[PDB]
């Protein structure tokens, strides 16, 4: 299990871009790809996880554990107390995976403390915890991500609202940005300011699996059936070919079976 480090406290659009590129190259399957777009690995492939160490201002760090298969965040850890490693596992993580998050995030058995996230990783759950009707009401941004790391890291106790806000920002700026070139671009274009995700970034996040299946199944660049998406203005956007959606997509969800590689 490799760790990718990104300093949020001091970066540039180029460093952010290199970060996402390293994560994509680390997450992706060496050989899997459809129409030039790299695809995530099978649940069987090792390693199964990838760590993302986020270095914020004021020496505040938080490490995110990501499942390579779908890039979902399983949980995160932070340096706690003196030399203790505090791991936080999502409520929706179960079975052997819970032990993997615990031992992968905090590899030192003698000095690890736990603080479970008492809710699941679904956006609607995160949005209700954060106290909003939609995550579009929560601004994303480098400085915002840095600020949230400071509210969590090393902090004895924090509200579920504060933890949810952190998750909402971290997931979209890390996982969602790695999956979609479009979302990466939105971040870079608004790099020096806070911004609200437009209808297209939220739609893209919510239909990633469908897009991945559609592209994998497309024949001669034509989607099996018309894909109804939403553009940046909030208007219906009908896609018929892979060429029309490919520019906004960096990574495909794992879809079993063969597909036209290029
Ligand atoms: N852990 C996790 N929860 C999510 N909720 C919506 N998208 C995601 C994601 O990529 N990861």
């Amino acid at each position: 299990v490799n760790t990718i480090i990104y300093n949020v406290g001091s970066t540039t659009i180029s460093k952010y871009a290199t970060f996402l590129n390293d994560l994509r190259n680390e997450a992706k399957d060496p050989s899997l790809k459809c129409y030039g777009i790299p695809m995530l690995p099978n649940t069987n492939t090792n390693p199964k996880y990838v760590l993302v160490e986020l270095q914020g201002s004021n020496k505040k760090t938080i490490t995110l554990m990501l499942r390579r298969n779908n890039l979902y965040v399983m949980g995160y850890s932070d340096p706690f107390e003196t030399n203790k490693c505090r791991y936080h596992i999502f409520n929706d993580i179960s079975g052997t995976e819970r032990q993997d998050v615990e031992t992968t995030l905090c590899p030192n058995a003698n000095s690890r403390v736990s603080k479970n996230i008492n809710f699941d990783s679904r956006y609607p759950t995160l949005e209700s915890k954060a106290g909003v009707k939609s995550r579009s009401q929560v601004q994303l941004g480098i400085q915002i991500l840095d600020s949230n790391i400071g509210k969590i890291s090393g902090v004895m106790s924090f509200t579920e609202k504060t933890e949810a806000e952190f998750l909402l920002v971290a997931i979209q700026m890390v996982s969602e940005a790695a999956r979609f070139k479009y979302i990466e671009n939105q971040v870079k274009t608004n790099f020096n300011r806070a911004f609200n995700p437009n209808p297209k970034v939220l739609n893209l996040q919510e239909t990633w699996g469908k897009i991945s299946t559609a592209i994998h199944d497309a024949k001669n660049g034509v989607l099996p059936k018309p894909l109804e998406l939403v553009d940046a203005s909030g208007a219906k956007w009908i896609v018929l070919r892979v060429d029309e959606i490919k520019p906004d997509v960096a990574l495909l969800n794992y879809v079993g079976g063969s597909c036209q590689t290029t």
